[PDB]
Parts: C-alpha cells; structure tokens; sequence
C-alpha cells in the first residue's frame, strides 16, 4: 500500500530518546566503518540508519586522512537503527559521496551522486534497480539533502543544489514516482542559499529547512505542494539556528549577515507560527545541542522563547542534525510524528587524530513527561593508530 | 493469538539445563559486549536473552571502570538464547540503565529507564515505537524489575520503585495494554522494601518475589489480580533467600533483620504452601547456587526442607538470578512451565581486573530424572587488558 | 509433512564431493570455534552441520588442553553446511558433551547428554523446547551416536550405551515421537560392543554400524523395525573397518580379536550382500581415507573387493567418519541417497600444539563419473598461541 | 515463474556505476576472503556476487603463495552485491577451482569443477542438491566460463573447454534443464580457441565472447539457439579486445596474430553490426579499463569508433571482466538490460607482496546522462604480513 501524507504534524511538548549508537566506543576493538552524515529513514515495518562509509574500517591505516569528502570509495550503506555500522551487518545501497534515501510505502528509493566535481552524476535506484539518472547542470559540486526526503501519495520530493558554496548557486526541486523523475522545477531565489535541506510532509505539502553557507546565520525554508509551487523565505526568529551564529538579538526575514559565512546541517518544525529549533550550544564550534520552542518564531523577530531541552552538554562534541518522520501507517496514530537525529563528530578537525568519524543519537517527540540530559559520545581519543 | 495466562503453574521435581553462554571465555578473542543483568524472555516462536551493555567490548580499553551502573551509554539489547552478546548478532531495544521486556503474544514490549538520578524517565516501546512515558515521582533512582514482566490476557504488569535504597521507598504497580499505561496503583507497604522483582503469571494472577535492600534477609512478595488488588508479605521460611543472610534458623513473616542490609536479586515459585527457593551457597559473597524445595516454606517458619539440587559449586562465582515462564502457546502443554536463569559475574568487585562482565545459564523445570552438577564460568582472569 | 522412509537406498557407483570446510585455515585469523565430532543432518529445506563447541575460540588462550572431552562448557551448535563454525553465524542447540540431532520432516529433534560421569542425564529437545529426559541406568558414562539418527514416519530411532569402554556395557534402542520417548528396548548382545553408531533408514527399517572398542577390528551392526525387533552381528569382510586393525586377511562373523582394542567412529552401507566400507589408509594411525565396494562383504569373509576411491591421502590426517541421508522429500528422486562426512583432526594428540580441532568434508553418492583425489586440511601448524 | 528471454537487448548509450566493494582496503583489519575471479548473477529478487575463495583470509599467514589457482581448498561462495566477501556474511555454493552459476527463475544452478588436472570432474547442483556430474574428455584442465551462464525458457547454456591452453583444444556446449544435462554438442572450430566465455541471452538465442589464449589478439564469438546450432567467428574490428594486443590498426575476420600469445577474460555486446567493447587501457599489462562503442565493429575491420567512456585510470590496476544480464522479470522493463563487472587485481604477480586478491566494481547500461571517471582499488600495499 502507498504512504499517504494528508495528516497534520503531531503537536509535541518534549523529546524522548529513541536510539543511541556507540560506534566509536565499540570501534576501537571491533570492525566498524568510518562513517559520516548518518541520517535515519523509516519504513512501514522498520527504521534504518543510512551512512556514508569511506571504504575503511575504524582504527586502521586506511582511515588516514578521512577529512576528505569526495573520493571514488565512498558508498551509501544502511543498517538497522541502534546498531553499529559494520561490514557484517550492513546493506549496500549505492556508490555516492552525496546521497539520500526514502520509502514510499512499497519500496526503497535511494539517490546517490558520484563523479567528478565538474560533471557529477546522480543515480536513482528503486528496489535496488537503476531507474533514472541526472547530470550536473552548472558543472560544480552537485549536492543532495544528506537526509531522507518526503514521500506523499506515492511521490517523493527532493532538492538538489549546483553551484558555488560561497556564492549564488542554482536550486532544483524534483518529484520522483517509482524511481522515475516526472517533474522538476528550478527555484528562482535571488540572494538566497539552499543546501543540505531537511524535508518533512505535513498536510500533503513539503517543508524543507536548509542552511545558508554564503551570507546567512539563520536558516532558510521552502514549502511546495505536489505540483512544485514553492514559497521561499527565512526563519524569522532571534533564536538563530546556524553555526557559526551571532549572540541572540532581533532577527529578520532577510538573510542576517553578522557571523554567517559557513553553517551546519540543521532543521526545524513549523507549528503554525511557532518553531522547534534544534541548534548547538556553542556559537563558534559544533559543541552541544538543544531544543528550543519559540511560540511565534516562524514570523516574529524576537529572541524570547518558552521551552528549552538539553540533549548534548556544552563541553561535548556535536555535528550534523536532521529530521525524519514516522507515518500513521507505522505508529498507528492519526497524525504524523516528528523525530530527529544528531551526529557526534570526533576526529581530525578538532582533535589530534588521523581520521574523522561520527556516532549518532535519535529522539522522537511525545506529549508526555521527558527530561533533559547529555548523551554524548564516550570515546577516549586518541586510538592506537 | 494473545497469551491467555489462565493456567496453573506446572508442578516440578527437578531442573534440566536449558542453555549456557560462554561469553567471557569467547570474549578474550572475539568481539562480545560487556553485559550485566542478562534476563530472558520468551515469545510464542522463540526465547531471547536481554542484557544491558555498557557500550564497550570485552578485552578493550573502554571496558575500564564498568563497575559503574548508570551512564549515558548503557543500552538494552537482545540476542537469541545461548548465543554470545556480540555487535554482529544483537538487536537494539532501547537506551536504558534499568530495563525490562515482555511479549504479550503479538508484539514485544520493552520498558527502559534513562536519565539523571533525580528525574529519570522511563520510555515504553511497543513493536519498536515509543508509546508512553513515565517520570520519577520522589526524585530518586527510578528502577524497574531487571527481569521479564508477566502478561495475562493481553495486559502486562510491572513494578517500579522510587526512593532510598536503604530506607523507605515508594512502590507502584502498572498495567500496560499495547504499550499504553491503563492503571497504576501505589503500594501501601510500611516497613517493607521491594526492589528488582521477579514476576510470573499463575491462574490469571501475578506473583512477584523481590529484594529487601534495607533490613530484610528473607524475600518479600506481592500478588495481585488484573485490577491491581495486592497482597503483601514475606516468605517466612528458615531457608533464607538473600545473599547476606544468617545461618539457617526459624524465620519470620516480617522482615528478619540479622544480616540483611544489601541483598541480591532472586526469585521463588509458590506451589500452595511450598516454595522452590533459589539461593547462593555462600552467606557472605555471591558464590555458588542451588534450588531448594520446602514443602511448607511459604507459610511455615522452620529450616527443614526436602530436596536440594546443585547448580554452581560453592567455590565458583555467581550473581543475579531471575525467573521466566513458557506459556502453553509455545510448549504445547496445558500449564505454565517454570524456568529460571543465573548470571555468573566475573570482574572487578572480587577480582583484580579493570572490568566487570557476566555470563548466563538457564534451567527448565521438568517431572523427569535430573542431576545436580556445577556449570560455572570457565574464564581465566586476568585478561590482556 | 512428515518424512516417510519406505523407499529403498539408492545404488551408487561413486562419490562426488558435496562440501568442504576450511575451519582451521580460516581460524588462524578469524573467530571460529574449537569443534569436535562435526556430523551433518539434513532437513526438507536445507542441510546443517552440527558440532560440539568447547567454549573457546581457535588461536586463543582458552584453547589450552582441549584434548579433554567431558567438561561443563561443551555445547551443541549448528551452522549451515560448508560454513566455518563462527560465533556470529552459529545456532545454539543444547548443552552437551555427547549429542545427536535429527529432523522428522516437521521440527528438529536434538538429544544432548551433560552431567557427571556417574549420573549423566540426556535432555531431549523438540523445536527448542525440552520434552523428555533420560538418566544413566548403569552409572558409568552415557554415550549417544555422535551422528544423526534415522527418522521413519514421525518416529526417530537412536542407540545409547552405558557401561565400560573396555568391557561389557548395556545397549538400548529408543523410539522418539515428537520429542517424547514411546518405547525403549535393551539389547541382549553378549560379547558385543556398540559405542558410536551411524544409522540410516532403508525400507522402513533402520541399520546402524557401530564401533567395537573392546574386541574387534571389524565393525558390528544392528537392524530393527519400528517395533524395535533387532538383529545383531558383525560385518563379515576381510576389508576391516576400525583404525587399529590388522592387515587384510580372511574375516570372521564374530569379533576378530587381532588388533582390536581401540577404534574410530565409522560407517558402512548395506546393499544386500555388498558393503560400501569407509576406512582410513593407515592401519595404526588416523591417516588417510577411502571408500571400498565389496560385492559380498556383508556376509562373505574374504579380502577381495572391486572398487576403491581415494578421498584423503595416506600422509594427511583424518578422523571420525559418519553417514547421513537425503530423503526423496528433499532431493526429489524416488529413493534414498547415501551420503557421508569425514572429520580432519589436527592438534595435540599427534602434533606439538596446545589445542585439538577438526575440519570437515562431505560426499554424496551418484551414478555418474567421479574421480578420486585428496582433499585434506591445509592448515600450517603450529599457530601463534 | 521461469525466465523467458524472448526479448531483445536494450540499446544503451552509457554506463552507470552500480556497485563497489572495497574488499582489499577493508581486509587489512577486517576478516575478508582472498578471492579471485568474481562474477555477478541476478535472480528475480536480488543480485549476488560469486567468488572463488582460496580457503584463507586476507592479511594472514595462509595467504602465502595464493597464485596456485588449482588447489583442493578453493570453494565457490556467494554474498550479496556490494558487500565484502567475509566468512560471516557469505554462503557456500560448491567446491571448485573453476565454476559458474545461474538462476533460471526458480532455483540457483551452480557448476563446479574440482579434481586432478588429468581427470577433473564437474559437479552440477540445483537448489543445493547434486543433480548431475560430468567428467573430462581429453584429460587436460577442464575449464568453465568463470561467469554466469544464459538461461532461456528454463534451460541454461554453458560452454566448457578441455585441452591445451596454447594449442588446439576441444569445446563443448551444454543445455541444462533443472540440473540435468539434456543435450551436449561438440564445437567443430579448427584454428580457433575458446576459453572463459561471457554469455548473454538475446531474442531467445545465446551469444558468447571468449578469449583466444593461443594465437589471437581479438576475441572470438559463438551464437546458438536452444537446439545448439552454432555459428563461429571473430569480432572483426580494429579495436582489439585482449590485454596483450598490438596498437590499433585494421582488424581481421580470423585470429589476428600479432601479440595474441595470451589474453584476459573479457566481453562485448552485439547490437546488429555494432559492438560495445570493454578492454584495458594498457596493451601490455592489465591496467585501466574503458568501454568503446563501434557502430560497425562486429563485421567492419577498421579502427574508427564513436564513443569512449573511462572506467579505470591508465595508472590503476585492472583484471578480469565479464557481463551479466537483468531480465524484465526483475527490472520491469520490456527488454533485456546489459550490465558488466570488472575485477581489480592487486597482489603478487605485479607487486611485492605474498598474496593475490581482487576487488570488484559493476556497471549497468542506461539511456541517460552518464560520466566517465576512475573507480580504482584504493588499497595501500604492502600489508603487515
């Protein structure tokens, strides 16, 4: 059966920890991959964790210099949620250095980009069979969401970027039906930057929250229906979500350019005028993580919020964060439940090692009593390599 | 398709060894988890072993100081019975430092407690989906059975404790239907201590034998129906149950306080006025194990018994002990078969290592010819690390 | 649907290699068990290899002194045919130091003996549930076939021995229906010895060829119907079967006491008056293996034969040998196909190591063109331990 | 339902990266086999990778001298596509040093040759059961395709060679129906050499492209219907196929003998008069790989082509190459899709190691936009052994 997306998003007041993966603690002795960008996607029977292996095992000589991110060895794989990425319990999905995966209620769809920086090619697979193929239209690094896409009524929607990472790029929205592209629309967004977007279906409509890697320290968004009729803007809130970001002050609808020249992959949930902002705790480095509920944070420019929940302590390393969705066909409720994941990066950029790998944690929103704590990666670096 | 639980408990005269796990012998070279409290639960198709990993492998540098029991890295996992807990053959269940799991004949229910000591939160999962959530009441260490619960007619019953571990705590009984809490009742038991209960169904009723960690050297019990109408007391037999216990003498129906200040998790089966007491051979440390049949132990205060069976030698290390049952929907008989498991702890508290891990053995009650022997953990400590 | 054993045994003229296990070559780096007596049993869907793990991994410090054969750590496990006995791909069956397993077309039956020498107890499991239990009746040592048993209709037939290994013991035949013993008969065989039998069904009758560890260098046999009406004797051929055997000469109908004081587990197939003898190439040590077709070997005492096939070279180590059967419900033919397995022992009793482990090979009987070769264990001893 | 063939080969204009396993650069730490001659075969549900293990793990003392390609330890195994060949995730198929496997839409058929050089015997298995067995004729090294065969209307067709590898051999075509050899025809091809052929079905007929190991630097071919009515010849193109080959010039319809003393396993697809030649970039050693589209290459002797795609760089090691097919019963299209695989050999023959192992990559043909790149093996030799 298909996967309808006509039911609105569940209102939540807290987040309960779903899964925790101890990849780097177990990888000092066991055989686990050196992974990056570990997003989670769910199916009407189970939820899988998708990661981008670098072709090497942890605590090995082939994990040297894994700060590189575009090599002919990166592959997309998947393992059951909560389990370490290992060669003996992972499933091969595609060969890619940028990827995304979804389930339309019948079969898995995976998009994977692999090729030269000028002329990369995206290969679409439906049930493990190549169905369609895209090529770069502006001859720069072609990127995908790095997260799961949104599938509504049997059609799955993704966003791809092509162009400079510090200038004006080109943005495209795709509608995919059973692995074949049936409609693509190029966004007309001058003075905007969309990159590594997190998309969820709400009311037969798709909402994506992206990162501005050029001149924005808040987060842009785009919303479109099944005919790809889009609306663009930024999240107007004093609770900035990007990293690096300035200290909290009055935001604006336009790209706020105070400390916005890079970013980290993030997300947010729209609840009318409110937002559930998930950001780090350090305005300079990727340290800590927290959840903030701003009652009027989607259109009102002030730094006042209502609820804050602690997820990772301010002294513990953090990284990419994205959002996934559990449909009523799986949970059994009458609405769509929001969930999210966080990646805990530990390695070369900020520590004196030769590699770079990240563990993951996952939370799901509930209407019950929840507590805030710190669930970090308890690895003891450096390793023996 | 759901478990009825309306049959009486099978009368037995002996115990036949069901499974044995050589986790620590194999973990010196292989990749196995550092586990603790490995209870067992059965389903209408198979029986699983549930353990609480610390997030590190045996013979690894991350197994240092695993005598700690409440950390953000402890997770609940499960593996098929008789198999070593390994990253490559285990299934992730929940994130918890105190957990219990059950099967109501349709789907698996797992309760998992994780959070701060003052404010811990229990997350209930039905078929891998978060369904309900509980929070601590008295803001002390919220703890659960550490063993499987009892499911009768589609409802599963558990007991949770909240308060001092050497004083008067608060005790609660829960009824769970398809992951949602339907009814909770707070026990009114002055001068009692209930902790780490082992519950089994018998004639549509639930009986739990718990651990008195405050002033009792015998074991308390509680019995309730599906409406949570409870009866409380102590197992008044001269054959004491806890590990720090006096030499055998006339017991009492109230808490006997001679050597009882820090118990160990155990069990017992009621057969009218009789009991099947499972205890350790040493009254000082967790060494040895045996099963004793007292014909009038549940109500008569004398130290005379009838049958004793040897399960672990007096010079071999022992640990936690709990009880599980096999329903007629699985065995095919007309009554509920009693079974139990023992954990064999090897590590820091009594040996000169840096870690603490435990293997397990299992026994099933039969009406045939059985022998008493010693089935210890044949590990040779210390390890390389 | 249950297995019927009414179709006669297939006439064959050669043996084609079925599977080969490189357990010891792979176990120098990988994690494989230290196994012994690796028999094979088939099911209407697949064939499994059953072995007796000793609780330790190969190339490990717990492999010291594995020449011992009765310890509380030995367990019966199973893995798919042709695959190494690894902890990550094996299934736990029972706790035993002497075991056998069978499939009656519906579910797996496993018998496992574990306990003291004087008082060992056999635990019968049907579909993983304990169903019946036997105790030693002469209180010396309780042994089983170490191979698969014969299943006709829903009943499976095994032979158990109890008594001296160098004197006169007591012999019993069991009929098992759905895990429960329905009829047992004690053999009256003065001046005979049956220790490790290989049983196959032919025409709704069961024939077992056993080991004489007291008198004879030839092999005894027993044949019985479903009511346990047995016939006893010895294989009257000049082509002797046991490993400590004399040079070929005229055989005898009773125990030939020339070099018969020990023995090795073996087999033979009856074809009227003919036999398919599987023996070792060395009359003093367990080296080499071959299959010999004697047209009148079952009753005619002469050393002349017709066909010989080489399976292991005379300079390569060999060991236990047994026979299994592929029923028409699996192969699809109209008769029962003969098959056999060989164990290749490498370790302490003949080499300068600290351990003792064995690999396995399998052959199937065919009416096509086949070749004789040597398929030994290519391990390079000693290891690094 | 059985595969039908019955449809023509899909016209393609490019090749999309399908799978890639990083076996050699994961086996430096993990446990992977020392494999050689991989190939991929697809079933109506999944595609498997078949390899010929040498009985030893990578980075182990038993990897010494893994260049002897005919030993009694080589076995045929299979693992899911894109996954490393490991003892814990691969299935045993047969014992062979020369093998091929196929799926007729119902069950897997595997052919495996193992035995002496003069007297090797091929064992045919259907659904894991030995069904037929065939023996050598000219008492030389009996070879099979080393690739998947072609199954049309429930019958699978293979080619075997027997005779000198530098002279005139004997070639045979087999039709196999449910594991039993139905019809065999001996090819009458004087002054031809057929070896290691790659066969695909097209319009209910079989076309095979082989290697000439005696005096040809181009590639021979053979095409036959279901009654084994064959047509023989050579690929008449100036774009030569074998690895030892001269510089491009006008080809010939016979065995062009310039540098044809040896060869490497390869393939080609016929599209009327055109060819899709897959060859290496180095005319002396096995380095690089590319696909070339010659519009009239099958019959027109000129060196002009129209399309070239880069798959491995000229400075990266390459090896065997073969072709497989995805039927409409799996993809869902209306025609047969062509795909191919490449093996990346790294080890003793060309580098200063003690072993020889190869990774693999796979491509499938599409009518979309594709890019040429280099997807080599990123191993860093020598290892620690």
């Amino acid at each position: 059966v298909k996967l309808a997306g006509n039911s609105s998003l569940c209102p939540v007041s807290g987040w309960a920890i779903y899964s925790k993966d101890n990849s780097v603690r177990i990888g000092s002795k066991g055989d686990v991959f050196v992974i990056r960008e570990p997003f989670i996607s769910c199916s009407p029977l189970e939820c899988r964790t998708f990661f981008l292996t670098q072709g090497a095992l942890l605590n090995d000589k082939h994990s040297n210099g894994t700060i590189k991110d575009r090599s002919p060895y990166r592959t997309l794989m998947s393992c059951p949620i909560g389990e370490v990425p290992s060669p003996y319990n992972s499933r091969f999905e595609s060969v890619a250095w940028s990827a995304s995966a979804c389930h339309d209620g019948i079969n898995w769809l995976t998009i994977g980009i692999s090729g030269p920086d000028s002329g990369a090619v995206a290969v679409l697979k439906y049930n493990g069979i190549i169905t369609d193929t895209i090529k770069s239209w502006r001859n720069n690094i072609l990127r995908t969401q790095e997260s799961e896409c949104a599938c509504v009524n049997g059609s799955c929607f993704t966003i791809m970027t092509d162009g400079p990472s510090d200038g004006q790029a080109s943005y495209k929205i795709f509608r995919i039906e059973k692995g074949k592209i049936v409609k693509s629309v190029e966004m007309n967004a001058p003075n905007y930057h969309y990159e590594e977007c997190s998309c969820y279906p709400d009311s037969s409509e798709i909402t994506c929250v992206c990162r501005d890697n050029w001149h924005g320290s808040n987060r842009p968004w785009v919303s479109f229906n099944q005919n790809l009729e889009y609306q663009i803007g930024y999240i107007c809130s004093g609770v900035f979500g990007d990293n690096p970001r300035p200290n909290d002050k009055t935001g604006s609808c336009g790209p706020v350019s105070s400390n916005g020249a890079n970013g980290v992959k993030g997300f947010s949930f729209k609840y009318g005028n409110g937002v559930w902002i998930g950001r780090t705790k350090s305005i300079s480095s990727r340290k800590g993580f927290e959840m903030i509920w701003d009652p009027n944070g989607w259109t009102g420019t002030d730094n006042n919020f209502s609820i804050k929940q602690d997820i990772v302590g301010i002294n513990e390393w953090s990284g990419y964060s994205g959002s996934f969705v559990q449909h009523p066909e799986l949970t059994g409720l009458d609405c769509i439940r929001p969930c999210f994941w966080v990646e805990l990066i530990r390695g070369r950029p900020e520590e004196n090692t030769i590699w770079t790998s990240g563990s993951s944690i996952s939370f799901c929103g509930v209407n019950s009593d929840t507590v805030g704590w710190s669930w970090p990666d308890g690895a003891e670096l450096p390793f023996t390599i």
